[PDB]
């Protein structure tokens, strides 16, 4: 019941650079509006191969949009989770649309320099993605969410 976990559980929370953190941070000025709509887990700072689901849900979408590259969308009762940029091709994704997943289940295998994790209450993922650079409450801080979720389970 509402379990949470980190995507690379041997590292757990670990540490993030200014650029990797959610929101508007020193080091993130290179992005539009200086806003980062997710949390980046680098292969250096958060080592590991298998990307573990941070929360239970159902896989609603697997697609490709340059920038997100290959991505997986998982929807729970309250949240939409986007796992993006980790997978150099769709063959690196382990799950299929319609699949019920539990916290810790492998989404796929990261073979790029990072996973970007995005979390939103928005149900229309494309609309949320249209707000990738807008600090308007669409996207939530995954670090704070996972941390609080783990503490409260
Ligand atoms: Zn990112």
């Amino acid at each position: 019941k509402d379990t949470w976990g980190w995507p690379f559980p041997s590292v757990g929370e670990g540490y993030f650079s200014g650029a990797q953190l959610f929101g508007v941070n020193p080091g993130g000025e290179f992005r539009m509006n200086g806003f980062h709509d997710g949390l980046d887990f680098g292969s250096i700072d958060h080592p590991g191969s298998a990307v573990h689901a941070v929360h239970s849900g159902v896989v609603t979408q697997i697609g490709y949009i340059a920038g997100l590259e290959n991505y997986v969308v998982v929807r729970s009762d309250e949240y939409t989770f986007v796992y993006q940029e980790a997978f150099s091709n769709k063959g690196n994704i382990s799950v299929k649309v319609g699949q019920q997943i539990n916290t810790g289940d492998v989404i796929g295998y990261r073979d790029t320099s990072h996973l970007h994790l995005g979390i939103t209450r928005e149900t229309n993922v494309m609309k949320a993605i249209a707000n990738s650079f807008n600090n308007n409450g669409t996207w939530l801080d995954p670090r704070a969410l996972i941390k609080n979720g783990i503490a409260n389970q």
